[PDB]
């Protein structure tokens, strides 16, 4: 957890490497998506918006996905705040991670040459995470359709195409993800 | 802990009167939220406070501690549902200052109160049936008051362990506006 | 994760956790099960605040299911001894030792919030030995139970016989009913 | 909660009270906490060898030799060491309470004191140490002699009464000679 | 205990000199920290070389690929030094440093072999299927062939056996440019 | 919980006054910390005495020997004070303080006996063999005989028994020079 | 781990005891050798070289040994950097710890009077530490020979002597380690 120190007008101040990159409006979405990591990302997005509502924000995504409602919290925050939120896939983006990648500002969604994208949403992401919550079948079907509609909107694919392809738990290459409309450009 | 030395990201947002109510509700996190509310009131008793809620609910008496603090302090307490709000989280969402309760478009709200929230959390305490029924009625009355629904409607609907969409929560009176 | 509030001092920044910041305004939090560890921190806070200003009121906000009797008694004795008035506010709940400490605040300065609940009942668990090599014997339990009843009768104005009969019941009183019983002076609404 | 205060430098609440020559002896007595108390006693003596030191005791007792380390340090250092029982003091905790400077041993009204020394306190705490019967009898006698000296009770009285694992009230502890005064306002 | 120097911990102090340590098994957590360090150093100075010292048995393929893609994209040359060992993804990243700036110490060892473990799903709900494994194995061989100068089939043959190369043999194979003595 | 007094912890405050605490079981981790403290204090002032307060049941022999060798090498006199107890390696280090500057408190107890546990391998891949144990036992006995003034034969006989000496009896035996009273 | 505080121009600055000694070019190699602790030692060696490539560095060794390749990372760094790296055995040095002890700058390898040195290399140090790595027999034999060649070079013993003696899992005393060529001098007394 490396640090970097900057000498300011009021002394020297230390950051961890992630906080230092946050100073440059860089957010890291890494690891499984759950409530804890989704809320810290929402907090970072809101912080950057208040600091400057005009400059783009960048989310670097390396994630196998995870909890749907946690991912939706990030999605809604990305869409609401004034700044454009650019997304870059490094490593992989699956399930909710793939959805958030595809939901970056139009024209500003990127994948690196060896990254991979899987839109498939496993059952695990829809189930209750709290002991006392049982997520029922109809709520799952509603959420699955809602996610498909979001993907269709941001990719330009038809709803029927998204619904067919999301059943398959296969990865798309960066080139294939770009052609599908999940990202705008492969960075080479 | 996205952190600088000499705030973490949450403490930094607290400086702007923003409180995060995230994860299961229990005594530990409820008392931290009570402490934040009291701090912000003393710092400025006129300015609005904002609680962003992403919670599956939890312990009833812990949630009631937050509810009573929200109602007593002078500042308006605005509530925003991000992700979900269930049980006590849903109640606290609906209990924000009138006109200042918000939900994001893909958030979901479930008023249903599972048994787990009423049971004793301490080893030596058994919460008895009559106390559970009293608390359930009190929660229904709080929801009816803040939503504008009748006591029947809350009492009938709270049996269903189902989520309302943001639009449906707004129509029900659980929030005032969907931020879109 | 406990939030910080950091202030700028003469040569940089100075950080408090949220509880330490509220302590600066003479606010003490009694939260969770009562045991030796948390009781001694509360005793330490009370003594600190007295030395800082022996005249100004101290406030203890109570959200506790109770716990160890002797740990609670350490707080009780410290509250009574120090010069400042100790005001008590029930938030959430106060049971067993938590209810006793709530009822033992300075006269006229004991408060409950509208949805808080108070149970004076003292379960056996609070009287048993907490150390491996300590067995708390029956007569010591009966002595402590009577002592607690006498403390409650004194601070509530109820008779000893009323307290002894009612402390049986493992029932909660509402904030209004606790006020009528003499456990608090006023419901803050 | 490890609460903080800032003074004109930051302290935890216990460190802040240490600045006022206040030491907390809380929880089971073992080597780790006894050595911290010894260190605090030595620190306060060097800072000012004249002013009284105060040890507030809330403890069920514990390891005998660890308590003896505290006892020997209390007796050696120049300052009077005043002792205050809050909550309870048992076994080594009761011995240390009774061993404060004469006239400066206090108990709060609802505190309780038990001199009884259970076997557990005498047994080896290290894996490779077995504390043998004669060493236990020697330690028990020394503890009884220490209590007799500081209480004014006879050795025979201490030896008989320490067998009983009963608590004394604060008033009864004062009458027995374990403390000098019950603090009431 | 990680030592400090004046205040930095030793690793943060070396980061100030554009030194990154890739140590231990490669997974998402450590790969993202390395990506963050690479991006920080590029922004601080996009012209000065960056150095990654590698002592790793390898690990998760996609995590390593995240490091690879970041090394290739940023402007600074990324020099690589093998200390101790480099296996699997560790060996690939070592071989992927800037041409002419890949080093091994005399008693270092390099194994390009990629065990199955690195390709399997690390998340509970992800099953990495056979054809995706074959695609990744092929990509890795192509990356090694490009940076070593060996032919694709030569890499495919040699990566099958889980043997280490000495520093001298790794240099002759094209995995590093020079043995530092 | 360690109290503070920047904030020092209480032990760091006392290190500023050349006070080192040897407390708890002796192992590599705590022995190296004590060695580091001894070397720091020597470099800070090679003339002033150093004080080690000992409350320990003993422990790993080679770790204790690291402390012994450092105590003997450095220029400052190293004074030792037994508080609570000193057993096995703890007792050896107590007896190995600077001549005339080894102290015990009135209720402290000292046991020179060395249990088998201290000689066995602590690392997974190390087996300490019988002859190495006997060599170390002899080396420890010679150290005790040298610093106490007792004969080697006396040490070898008395170390066999797992019994404690009182502070007075430890002083008479030559394990400490003086019992501190008043 | 204790702290020492030094007064600066702006107030106080704190070190842990090990970091304070690092400021005087002192490195502690303590406990089992593995990748994590070896990389910290490599980092310290490189820092001290850049801070001053002329002054000696000191490694105090109290270790039962451990992972061979992690120790080799330390060995290669000691040999490459410009400063002489002096080694001092405190307590014990076994396997890789003994090799690194013997690999200090010629004339600057020391043992304390009650320290002990065992060159024997147990199988455990050669086995794979990661789940997916199996270290095969010939690689073990190659590494064992390489270690024997390093010891023969630095001790002056013949390769055949090292190979024979290393089989035995016995400790040498400080005096015997000095006579064998594993250290140059036993620090018996301070001059
Ligand atoms: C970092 C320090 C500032 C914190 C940033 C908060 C913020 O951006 N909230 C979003 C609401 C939101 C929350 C969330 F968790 C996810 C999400 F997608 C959206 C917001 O509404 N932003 C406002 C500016 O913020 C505010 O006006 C206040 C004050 C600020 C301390 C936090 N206010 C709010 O949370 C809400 C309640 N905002 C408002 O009161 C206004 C008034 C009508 C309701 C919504 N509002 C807005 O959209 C305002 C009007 C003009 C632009 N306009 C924002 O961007
Ligand atoms: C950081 C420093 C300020 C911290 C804020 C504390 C605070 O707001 N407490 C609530 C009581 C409360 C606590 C809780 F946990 C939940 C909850 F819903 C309500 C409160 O009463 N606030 C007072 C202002 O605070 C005070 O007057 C004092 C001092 C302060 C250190 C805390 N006092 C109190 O605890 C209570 C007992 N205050 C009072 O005595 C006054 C007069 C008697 C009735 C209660 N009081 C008030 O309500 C006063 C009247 C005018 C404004 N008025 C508050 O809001
Ligand atoms: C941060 C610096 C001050 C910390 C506060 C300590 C304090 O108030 N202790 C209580 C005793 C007590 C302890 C406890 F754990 C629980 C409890 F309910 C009561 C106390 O006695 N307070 C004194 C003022 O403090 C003192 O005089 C001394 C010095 C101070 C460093 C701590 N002294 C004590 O511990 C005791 C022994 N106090 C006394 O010596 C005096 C003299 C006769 C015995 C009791 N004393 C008092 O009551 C004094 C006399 C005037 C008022 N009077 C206090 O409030
Ligand atoms: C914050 C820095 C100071 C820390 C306090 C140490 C201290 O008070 N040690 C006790 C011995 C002791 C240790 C212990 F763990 C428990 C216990 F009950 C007693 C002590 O002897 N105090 C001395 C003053 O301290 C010293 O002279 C030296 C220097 C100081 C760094 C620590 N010295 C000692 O450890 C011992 C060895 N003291 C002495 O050398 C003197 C000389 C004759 C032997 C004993 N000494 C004393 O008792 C002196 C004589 C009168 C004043 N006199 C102390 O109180
Ligand atoms: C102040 C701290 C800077 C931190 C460095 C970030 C960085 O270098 N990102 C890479 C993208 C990347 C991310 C990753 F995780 C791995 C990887 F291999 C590559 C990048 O694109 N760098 C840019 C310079 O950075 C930017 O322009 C912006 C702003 C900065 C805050 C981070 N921008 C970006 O994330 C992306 C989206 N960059 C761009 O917008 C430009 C526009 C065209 C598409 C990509 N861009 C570039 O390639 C720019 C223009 C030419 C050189 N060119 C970079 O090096
Ligand atoms: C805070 C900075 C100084 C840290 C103290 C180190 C120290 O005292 N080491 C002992 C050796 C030792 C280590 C150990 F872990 C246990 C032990 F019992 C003994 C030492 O040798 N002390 C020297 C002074 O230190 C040095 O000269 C150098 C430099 C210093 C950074 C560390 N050097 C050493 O480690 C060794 C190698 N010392 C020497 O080079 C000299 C030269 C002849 C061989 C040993 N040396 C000495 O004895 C020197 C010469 C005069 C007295 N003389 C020390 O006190
Ligand atoms: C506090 C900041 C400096 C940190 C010290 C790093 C260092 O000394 N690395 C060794 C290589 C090495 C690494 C390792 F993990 C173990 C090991 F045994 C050896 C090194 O090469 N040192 C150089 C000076 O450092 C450098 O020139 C650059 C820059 C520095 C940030 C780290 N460079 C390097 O990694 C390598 C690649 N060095 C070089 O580029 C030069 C060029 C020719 C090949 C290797 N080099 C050297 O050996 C240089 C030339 C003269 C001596 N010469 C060093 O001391
Ligand atoms: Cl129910
Ligand atoms: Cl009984
Ligand atoms: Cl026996
Ligand atoms: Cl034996
Ligand atoms: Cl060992
Ligand atoms: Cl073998
Ligand atoms: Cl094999
Ligand atoms: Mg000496």
């Amino acid at each position: 957890v490396p640090m970097v120190v900057e000498q300011t007008s009021r002394g020297e101040r230390a950051y961890d490497i992630y906080s230092r990159l946050l100073k440059e409006r860089l957010i890291f979405l890494v690891g499984p998506i759950d409530d804890h990591m989704a809320n810290v990302i929402v907090a970072q997005l809101l912080f950057l918006e208040a600091d400057n509502p005009e400059k783009d924000i960048y989310i670097y995504i390396n994630s196998p996905g995870g909890v749907v409602t946690a991912g939706m919290a990030i999605y809604d925050t990305m869409q609401y705040i004034k700044p454009d939120v650019s997304t870059i896939c490094v490593g992989q983006a699956a399930s909710m991670g793939a959805l958030l990648l595809a939901s970056g500002a139009a024209g500003k969604r990127y994948a690196l040459p060896n990254s991979r994208v899987m839109i498939h949403q496993p059952l695990g992401g829809f189930q209750g995470q709290a002991t006392d919550i049982d997520i029922h079948a109809r709520e799952i079907l509603t959420l699955r359709s809602r996610l498909n509609e979001i993907l269709a909107k941001h990719t330009g694919q038809s709803l029927e195409t998204i619904a067919r392809d999301t059943e398959r738990d296969n990865f798309k290459s960066a080139v294939d993800a770009q052609a599908y409309g999940l990202v705008d450009q492969v960075l080479e």
